[PDB]
């Protein structure tokens, strides 16, 4: 796989070059490209924002600035991701997908996002998705970018084998502040354990995620 | 605002120092101190984890080193959060309310996960909120860490989907900023505004 973040705040996806993305890049599995978006403004104060039309509060980025940047990074065959709140939600569902793309771009916006016609454009040549992670409001998309990249880059390089929440998970000691492992964790029993699993799982999911 | 976050991997929590968040720890907002797990460790390869009771894949962070770790950082006023995929959603509204706390640690496990007593010991003496950011696996909870205090340095630096923003020039590669932008009429602006917005929650979020 081929990625290429594009931002005005490169350092901020510095944790994909650390652990297990940092493992998967180094490995040959993924290559990882960080542009600074500001490489493609040619005037002065390298702007990349302006007052948006209609009024309102903040910036807005500048389409020809993301234009070029993406002109020069992308293909036919890119799949562009544009992190933003009013995208639809990303899952594991939308990472396994992903893990078959050869090409991702991810274009990180900052301030209130990205003059529409970027992505209006980029739809002619490439596919293009509009991701939120979640609900909630960030200052910029690229921490957003490096949630994505890890949920893919595990994948990638693959998990070990084995829709409800997981259940709690215990080490030694087995006994720890008064607290005890349950004893059917302990007991060698790997149908009872299995249904017990189970039925945390199912009680967990319950509580806290009633929509699954 | 203080916040404490603990982990294996201090850089990946780098981002914090920039940008907005950065800002605000500057200017004394926000202290944020950044600590390593295996500092808690005692013996000589410094291990955090161990295999599960019950069997399975993976290991599972030790409680002994983080008991340790949380005792020494943590007060009866801390909000203590654990990421994990098994949490609770985190949103815009968990944000909001976490300005209001003087005192955030972060616990950011790796592996499978923390030794769930870990959790229920801290809850003894503290709040504790075990949280997720969305319904996907990471490898880590640092990532997720950084998302949860970027929300929330946002609002201390001081329903619908944002519509569609667009500035300079009013044409660019054949595509024009809709007429309506342009006007200057208030009125039609933020009726279309509302449309526009309306058209995209439905179309995206009808859960929103």
């Amino acid at each position: 796989m081929r990625i290429d973040i594009v931002t005005i705040f490169p350092a901020c996806l510095d944790p994909l070059r650390q652990s297990l993305p940092g493992k998967a890049i180094e490995s040959g599995l993924v290559d990882l490209n960080v542009h600074d978006l500001r490489r493609w403004t040619h005037d002065v104060h390298h702007s990349v924002d302006d007052a948006p039309y209609g009024g309102g509060p903040g910036m807005v980025m500048k389409a020809p600035v993301w234009g070029e940047a993406l002109d020069e990074i992308c293909s036919s065959e890119t799949l562009l991701i544009v992190p933003t709140p009013a995208g639809v939600l990303f899952t594991q569902a939308t990472a396994q997908r992903w893990t078959t793309e050869s090409h991702l771009v991810f274009a990180c916006g900052r301030y209130e996002g990205i003059d529409q016609r970027v992505v209006q454009d980029a739809a002619r040549r490439m596919r293009v998705e509009e991701v939120s992670i979640g609900d909630y409001v960030l200052p910029g998309g690229e921490s957003a970018a490096v949630v994505m990249v890890e949920a893919v880059l595990r994948l990638l390089a693959g998990v070990l084998g084995n829709g409800l929440l997981e259940g709690p998970s215990y080490t030694r000691p087995a006994s720890w502040r008064g607290l005890d492992v349950p004893e059917v964790l302990l007991s060698g029993d790997h149908a009872r354990i299995a249904a017990w699993r189970r039925e945390v799982s199912l009680q967990r999911t319950r509580e806290r995620r009633p929509d699954l």
